[PDB]
């Protein structure tokens, strides 16, 4: 996350931290995700397309730090890694960039709510907030596009949903942005998601409830003028989600 502030998992208790196991025994961070039910984490297909075996991944919930332990955290294995059949990537854009991870503990349990772990609501079919609405994004991604390290503490920031009309303009992304996506950015372009924030939540208040409106997908750089963050539009994937969550 570029700009914004350091936070803790209690302020974003649906946030899932996804890592990959490495030969040589190293484990490194992959992407964010969101807990949409006790057994299911939603994320972005692009995080996993290169290495699609579930056995390689580990999901933490309740985790406020990247490479050290948080009290109350819970470790899970990936019982089912579901990537979208129609995923494809442009030079810039990714399409149908959505994924599901079915989680279970080695002891076989799914997630139990606590001070640091909660599910997040899906939006109702085709129901998104209006443009100009303020939403929050969260992640362990880079603090500056040029950095080589990820921050050790979880960050969040606030961005504003931008109209399709406006995200169409050729000084933005043009044809590359579609109706399966949402755009969001800072009015002054000073804060944004960045590399490593992919798969994480874009959270908006909807019917007096924190709702998972977007999934961090792609952008031109991070926090660059006229290049807002692009997000998978969750409200247009409910059939995919309901079907594959059975
Ligand atoms: N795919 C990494 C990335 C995602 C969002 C923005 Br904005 C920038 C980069």
């Amino acid at each position: 996350i570029i700009g914004g502030e350091f936070t803790t998992i209690e302020n974003q208790p649906w946030f899932a931290a996804i890592y990959r196991r490495h030969r040589g025994g190293s484990v490194t961070y992959v992407c964010g995700g969101s807990l949409i039910s006790p057994c299911w984490v939603i994320s972005a297909t692009h995080c996993f397309i290169d290495y699609p075996k579930k056995e390689d991944y580990i999901v933490y919930l309740g985790r406020s730090r990247l490479n050290s332990n948080t009290q109350g955290e819970m470790k899970f294995e990936v019982e089912n890694l579901i990537l979208h059949k129609d995923y494809s990537a442009d030079t810039l854009a990714h399409h149908n960039d959505i994924a599901l991870l079915k989680i279970r503990s080695k002891e076989g349990r799914c997630a139990q709510p606590s001070r640091t772990i909660q599910t997040i609501a899906l939006p109702s079919m085709y129901n998104d907030p209006q443009f100009g609405t303020s939403c929050e994004i969260t992640g362990f991604g880079k603090e500056q596009s040029t950095d080589y390290l990820y921050p050790e503490q979880l960050k969040m920031t606030v961005v504003k949903l931008i109209s399709h009309r406006e995200c169409q303009q050729p000084h933005y992304y043009g044809s590359e942005v579609t109706t399966k996506m949402l755009c969001a950015a800072d009015p002054q372009w000073k804060t944004d998601s960045c590399q490593g924030d992919s798969g994480g939540p874009l959270v908006c208040s909807l019917q007096g409830r924190m709702t998972l409106t977007g999934i961090v997908s792609w952008g031109r750089g991070c926090a660059l003028k006229d290049k807002p963050g692009v997000y998978t539009r969750v409200s247009h994937f409910l059939p995919w989600i309901r079907s594959h969550t059975k």
